[PDB]
């Protein structure tokens, strides 16, 4: 049961997640710059209030290029629920140095972006 | 010689695999104790020839086996295989559950699948 | 700076009930904490929010241990609305300012597990 | 279906092949616990057209755990050309079908880190 590295960002609009270029990459500190590169990944949940199926709001995270649940997939493969953001001067290589996170060992850490970012209509981290 | 779910299946309507975050997913037996709710979910596809003649997939079936039951009673919690995945509720025991074993049923309905109230589903999937 | 949270996620309700817990099991599980500090309080939090509506939410309990949080100062079992108590046998009825609460900046919330063998009230949710 | 090896190459520059003494080899992971820590090495050539001819790159040794990889049905110390068997102290002799093997599709392959002490042949480096 791997995860990804960060918290994730919930969606409230109805429109997927949408960073411009150069922005949206998580801020970490053990990273390099070569490193600033990956994708977020939106994951959906359902339950039960007596309605049947009760559909609440989508929460999107990030993996590091080369990792994650799409590991596999080069940088800008077209992918519902997919989104690609970089910050310029990284390489586009694989990030397996990085890896996912292992819940048993390290907890997540906290997503915040880079002074300046813009973040989409209802997109708020925790 | 030859058993059965003890529970009835999930439907896979989505184009999702059937995931639970850690604690749900177990389904309800009060039969059962605490200890035992731990297991996974086997894939069933069924194929059927269509309208034009040639075979098409039915909706997979997701059937639940408590650890050490079922087709895959050889692996443990957590085993890295396509169409299994796993669930547990805090505080079970990772040990076979020979005890309860699987469903003959010639002498045995199936319960009807139920999970614990407050329990996520990925998209095309249903909790009754 | 200046922010102050619950070490753990909320427990949502979309039932017309408010939040109970039976004696001896409602505390969650923290692998960083002894059965001593095995004891707090649930905390109310009412929201809003298509549009040109003034959408009532449903509301969500934080968990706090005795001792922390924004009713630090009330002692184990105290009567406020909004606000209820749990705790497991073999606690102490002391403040736990080691334990304290959660910078939303610095660290994660803990997925809300409840203890071996503990069912949530009807309507309610762990998210 | 088709799987590759959870970790990546150990590529053989010199003339030496890999050898282990008793109880080294296996590389660090996190999440296989001590009973899984025995497999084998399998070694794979690629060749490549020279510049004129086939030149044979040289060859990268995965390491696949015991029971998983092209070499499945092979049990701990099976003689076999290309084929070097590493155990550690503490594990057991099965076939680790539960670890299996990697899809890329959704996994990284582990960065190979072989445990502070190890011993290495000539020519033997991690890329
Ligand atoms: C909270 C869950 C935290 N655990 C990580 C979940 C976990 C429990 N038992 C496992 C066995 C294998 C596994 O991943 C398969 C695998 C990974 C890497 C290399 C080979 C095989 C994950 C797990």
């Amino acid at each position: 049961n791997t995860a990804s590295w960060f918290t994730a960002l919930t969606q409230h609009g109805k429109e997927d997640l949408k960073f411009p270029r150069g922005q949206g990459v998580p801020i970490n500190t053990n990273s390099s710059p070569d490193d600033q590169i990956g994708y977020y990944r939106r994951a959906t949940r359902r339950i039960r209030g007596d309605g049947k199926m009760k559909d609440l709001s989508p929460r999107w995270y990030f993996y590091y290029l080369g990792t994650g649940p799409e590991a596999g997939l080069p940088y800008g493969a077209n992918k519902d629920g997919i989104i690609w953001v970089a910050t310029e001067g990284a390489l586009n290589t694989p990030k397996d140095h990085i890896g996912t996170r292992n819940p048993a060992n390290n907890a997540a850490i906290v997503l915040q972006l880079p002074q300046g970012t813009t973040l989409p209509k209802g997109f708020y981290a925790e």
